[PDB]
């Protein structure tokens, strides 16, 4: 459910 760049960027 959550976004991607989260992870994918920050």
């Amino acid at each position: 459910g959550n976004h991607w760049a989260v992870g994918h960027l920050m």
